């Protein structure tokens, strides 16, 4: 059975006058592995993956601002707010060189950072990552009406903020196997208070879809141009049928991205971590092996 426990001792660091939570496990005598979650997860999404990596590499898994066990400041929780706090989280921890393990909005933060800091990235493992969605036709059919409603200051806030539909609906529906009530309760925890749900609603409004928002669309094209031209070692997890990365997209990228390996996880949607953690773990560990 896939583990439901989050046993990890808390760590805290002051970043821009707020306290951010993170997991820190593993030896301090090598290159650290920075795991970045997306919406609407936390470090909890990495709980069954980090045990495969910890024995050889230090594993750092922050909760983005507003999320997991990090403070809940009074921000709009824009993408740019996340960039500011994650930039400072890495400097706050004195990291020089890192390997990145990134997903969804974590892949936006990771690829934006890697583009700005090429010389400090020794590898990127990624899955179900943000690329520009030129029209709604490129967004999956089944997700199309949901996300169109989310992108309204009236209907979106009713669903996500008042009813918490991102947690109760969107989240478990991004997983092929059924999440257990214990799993749901971990993902529920940060967001028991409705006013604390602002980041859950902002992010979908920040997705780069049919040219808007303009600024995110530009930011994401730039890190894609960089990713396409970087020689950095790359490891892409994909599943069938996926959501943000269909199999066809994965195969093209496997072939075109320099120095990139692809690992089919099997049946998979958005949260690949919840469907085959053991393989994601062991492939990351084995891929770290040979970066030496
Ligand atoms: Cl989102």
């Amino acid at each position: 059975e896939i583990g439901t426990g989050f046993p990890f001792d808390p760590h805290y660091v002051e970043v821009l006058g707020e306290r951010m939570h993170y997991v820190d496990v593993g030896p301090r005598d090598g290159t650290p592995v920075l795991f970045l979650h997306g919406n609407p997860t936390s470090s909890y999404v990495w709980r069954n993956i980090i045990p495969h990596v910890a024995p050889t590499h230090r594993c750092i898994a922050p909760d983005l601002i507003g999320m997991g066990k990090s403070d809940k400041p009074d921000l709009g929780y824009f993408f740019d707010d996340h960039v500011r706090f994650m930039d400072a989280f890495i400097e706050a921890l004195g990291l020089e060189e890192v390997v990145l393990v990134i997903h969804d909005w974590g892949s936006a933060l990771g690829f934006h950072w890697a583009k700005r800091n090429p010389e400090r990235v020794k590898g990127i493992a990624f899955m179900e990552f943000i690329r520009p969605i030129p029209t709604w036709d490129e967004w999956p059919e089944f997700a199309r009406e949901t996300f169109q409603a989310f992108r309204t200051t009236d209907v979106g806030r009713k669903l996500i903020i008042d009813q918490n539909v991102f947690i109760e609906g969107t989240l478990p529906m991004g997983v092929v196997r059924p999440l257990t009530e214990v799993e749901m309760d971990h993902y529920r925890e940060p967001f028991l208070n409705p006013v604390d749900r602002e980041p859950l609603w902002r992010f979908p409004n920040e997705l780069p879809i049919a040219g808007e928002p303009a600024n995110i669309v530009a930011l994401v094209e730039e890190y894609m141009d960089w990713l396409h031209q970087s020689p950095v070692p790359k490891l892409l997890f994909w599943g069938t049928p996926g959501v943000l990365i269909p199999p066809a997209e994965a195969a093209r990228l496997a072939k075109s991205l320099p120095n990139c390996k692809a690992v089919d996880i099997g049946p998979g949607l958005n949260l690949l971590q919840e469907d085959n953690p053991d393989l994601i773990g062991s492939e990351i560990a084995r891929w770290l092996s040979t970066l030496e």
